[PDB]
This record gives C-alpha cells, sequence and structure tokens, in this order.
C-alpha cells in the first residue's frame, strides 16, 4: 500500500512515524538533529532520511516534515532541493506548522510555541503566516531566553544597589552557580552567547514568582503579554477566535495565567492542545495526497 | 627630573602622554589594544609598555594607567602583577576613572560614559564607585549597543506588520546592509554576537529621530532615562550635584536632551567631556607622587 511518514525534524532530535493511507500505524523511528544550523546541511538531511527509513522500515511513498531552522528564504533554498529527494512526494513546512496541524487537523488556526525561543504560526486555508520566531537578538519575546535575560539584568541592578534584592536574586545565582557580582561578570565572559544557558534561568524566575516575588511575577506577566499581543494579531489576521499554546514556558503557572488573561480580554479562547508534532506532519501529508484524516484521528 | 606617563589602555588602541613633574609635555605614543580580553594578557602588557616607551622616549619613572576590561576582581588579579613591571611606580585604575579625573582633576565627582557600552563611574575622595558597565548582556543601559538592539527589534516587528514602518526602518537596514526580512535573518546568523556592529545602529536611530521619527525618539528617551537614573543614584550617593557626560551617545542631540532633562528634574547639573582620558591618567599619577596638578592643567 502507500507508506506515509510524518517527521518532526528538530534542533535536538528527529522523530518520525509511519502510517498507510487508511490510518494504520506502520512504525516509528528517531535520529539526530534535523536543524541544519546545528549539524550542517548534509548531516541534517542524513538524520531525517534515517528516521524516515526506520519508521517506514524501508522506502516511503510520501513524507510530510516539520523542520526547525528554516527561518529565511535562504534556508529553504538550501534545504528543499536535498530534502525533496527523500521520497517521491515530500511536503516541507516549519516545525511550528506541524505542531499547529496536530491540533487543527489541517484546518485554519493559530499556535503559539514558547520555549527557548518563541513564535506564532498560523494557517488561513490558503497559506501559512508567521510573526516573531526570528532568533534571540531580533525577536523571541516572552521566550525562556527573553525571561532569563530580563532576570539577569534585574539581578545586576540589585547587585549595584539600585533595587532591593528579592527572592529572584538568590534563585538566579543558585541556578548558574555564581555567588556574587565578580563571578557573574566572569560568567558573562563565557556564557553571553550561549542561548541555552540564559534560557535555563527562566526556571529560576518561575520559582521566584511562585514564591511571591513581585519582580519575577512582573517579568513573566510582561513577557506573556508581549507574546500574547502577537498571538491576538495573527489570530485576527487569520480570522480565528482560538489559539493553541505549546512550549515549556506554558508549564509556568504564572506565565500561562497572564498569557490566557490577555487572550480572554480580547475574546480569544486558548487550548494547550493534545497531540504530537509528528502526527501533525502525517496530517500535513494526508491533506496533500488526499488520505482521510478521520481514519487517522478519532 | 621625573618622567610621568599617563596611559589610556583601550579596546582598540593604547594612547600615552609623558610629562615631567612640572607640567611640561615630553612626548606622546600609541600602540595596540590594552584590553587583555581583546589581545591576550601578554600582548596587552607589551602594547602598554610600547606606548609608554615611545611617549617617554625611554624608561618612565611613574606610570598612571586607565585600563579597559578590568570589570571583575578576577581581571585585576590577572592584570596588576604584570602591569606593575612597566615602571618603578605604577598606578592602575579603570578606564572610566581616568576619564573622570580628566574632568575633576583628581577631586570627587561622577562621570557617565555612554558609547558602545555604558557606565557611571564615581570617586568620593577615598573610594572609587561604579554602577552598570558590566557588558552588553547584563547591563549597559542606554549604550549604543542597547539602542541598536531596540532598533533591530522594532524593525522586525515592522516587517511582521505589527506596526507601520517609519524612517527608522530604512536607516537601520542601510547601516547593516540588508534589504528585507530574509536578509536580516541571515545577517543575525553571523552577526548576533558582534557587539560593535549592533552598536553602529545607534547612529541610524539618531538620524531617524532628528528627521521626526517618534519611534526612534522613544528609544533614545528610554535608554537615556534608564542610564540617567543610575547617574543620579551615584551622584546622590557620592554627594555631588554635577555629573560629566562622555561617549558617542551624547553626540545624539535628542538623547542628550532627554538625558539632561532627566538630570535637571533631579537637581543635577551636567558638563560634556573637556579633556582626554590620558591626561586624566597623568593627573592620577600626579596625585599619587605629589606633583602639582596646577602646573599641568
Amino acid at each position: 500500500m502507500m507508506i506515509i511518514v510524518g517527521v518532526d525534524a528538530g534542533g535536538t532530535k528527529t522523530k518520525a512515524v509511519a502510517y498507510d493511507c487508511e490510518g494504520n500505524f506502520i512504525g516509528e523511528g528517531s535520529s539526530g538533529p534535523g536543524n541544519y544550523h546545528n549539524v550542517g546541511l548534509t548531516r541534517a538531511i542524513e538524520n531525517i532520511k534515517e528516521a524516515v527509513k526506520i519508521a517506514a522500515k524501508g522506502e516511503a511513498d510520501v513524507v510530510g516534515m516539520g523542520v526547525a531552522g528554516l527561518d529565511s528564504k535562504f534556508d529553504w533554498e538550501n534545504f528543499t532541493p536535498l530534502a525533496s529527494l527523500i521520497a517521491p512526494k515530500v511536503i516541507i513546512q516549519h516545525d511550528g506548522v506541524i505542531a499547529l496541524f496536530a491540533e487543527t487537523l489541517g484546518e485554519p488556526g493559530v499556535v503559539v510555541i514558547a520555549g527557548t525561543g518563541s513564535v506564532v504560526e498560523g494557517y488561513n486555508g490558503k497559506e501559512f503566516l508567521r510573526v516573531g520566531g526570528r532568533g534571540w537578538l531580533l525577536s523571541d519575546d516572552g521566550s525562556a531566553y527573553w525571561v532569563g535575560r530580563k532576570a539577569l539584568r534585574k539581578v545586576l541592578k540589585m547587585m549595584d544597589g539600585l533595587e532591593n534584592k528579592t527572592i529572584l536574586y538568590n534563585k538566579v545565582l543558585k541556578t548558574i552557580n555564581v555567588k556574587d557580582l565578580d563571578e557573574l561578570v566572569m560568567w558573562s565572559y563565557t556564557s553571553s552567547c550561549q542561548i541555552d544557558l540564559v534560557a535555563s534561568i527562566a526556571k529560576a524566575v518561575d520559582e521566584a514568582a511562585n514564591e511571591g516575588d513581585t519582580v519575577a511575577m512582573d517579568i513573566l506577566k510582561q513577557g506573556a503579554e508581549l507574546l500574547a499581543s502577537q498571538a491576538v494579531y495573527l489570530a485576527r489576521k487569520i480570522g480565528t477566535n482560538k489559539v493553541y499554546l505549546k512550549g515549556g514556558m506554558f508549564r509556568s503557572n504564572i506565565y500561562h495565567k497572564f498569557f490566557t488573561l490577555y487572550l480572554e480580554k480580547e475574546g480569544i479562547i486558548s487550548d494547550l492542545g493534545k497531540r504530537s508534532p509528528e502526527i501533525g506532519a502525517v496530517i500535513l501529508a494526508y491533506k496533500e495526497v488526499g488520505c482521510d484524516i478521520k481514519k487517522l484521528i478519532s
């Protein structure tokens, strides 16, 4: 029969699941990073191919993939030519797109992915739209990185005696294992361009906030609202009244509270969703070749 | 006689000027970066020694130096022991301190230096104090870097259609030579951690603001007030109602205005830099060895 594979090619690993056109599970596979910025073009393609081959237990007829790192036309031009060789029919979209389809089942909608970085992805039935998601320096409002940076800067001002030291102070220092300004500065010398390290601090902000720290609550509230404003914008342009929320930042009770409060004041319904990105990739493929999504889901 | 040399050991170059103890100019000299984070410890020391030797036309008796890069006790422990070999008597301070002494002549005071980075340096007659100045990620409010980053982020939102494009849009793109979102993202792949490059965008914000772009004006306002608040804090802490302003950001008319309007509301008067940091280093030395600053300035 026809072998359809859905792939979620991320920055850390690549996951693939295979199904026929009648909704029957065939298999699953995994490989290294699918983000070519992390392992290079050839290796990324190689990992995606491996994952696909393992899940399909051989060659695949159709492959739908959600890829991380295609944030500029130049990226697509570099990636598409090779990725298209993986199977006779290949549908390629942003990793955020398959996360959306996993919930909308291929229908119009908007999804917010707030983790280390942040982005708002949408589909209007004709094309895919995006706001944000262009990196830590230029964008990523309300992401773990954004929150971590805000915390670091507040901590510095506390050390300078410009603001009172709150619970956040100790939480941040413990998180990166530094005991004072001298060590914080030393830390900046080798950690300033390390995205993951800065983002790891969002965890300390969440803890401080749960313990009642006004400074930490403010960072979460402000970050959530900055990104939520962008989610409302895309929902309005797409013409939808609901948005899906995904990513580690939503695991923060306070961040989720303020994010949803902003959406509700605008009359927007939110939903954490309930499916995996790879399944969204299978749905992406189903829509392309015409297989019945109802046989796949429920 | 006694040959006293003042040194400004910076991130791009080291400048030195030599004088005797009677205020008489002897000579000047320059060399590579004095910031060891940029060229390594040994090369930094050699460059400082080279500038000193050229300026002094040989060995110097006393050397006062303002060094960039000593932003943690760890930096001082690494630098001090070697810099002390440059001359029989060596006085070492932050690059910001000699910039301060160049204006206060060794007396108490506060100076704001807003260039690629930002910092507020102070002296109360005994201790040297500082707020900010700890790097682009952790601090440097209202610096050219800080301003450039805000500009970049505003431009991205304009490209996303979240807000209308203003004069700032084209100004920023022209500065970093990008024509659209696709090229801006590609630019970020290799330039996100190039501090000087991001800082160069501050000029675009200044031009946009002068041309009536209120989005650009607001960026300058926010940056200037964030740093001005720190200047007020240190001035109040030290006990002075006057602050000196130095650095490229003050070349921006609107940034300077928001800055001074803020200081004025807080009862603080300000003066733009008047002397070079190297002369401030000579002053630092003079204070140490007892040479009359009156004969120098």
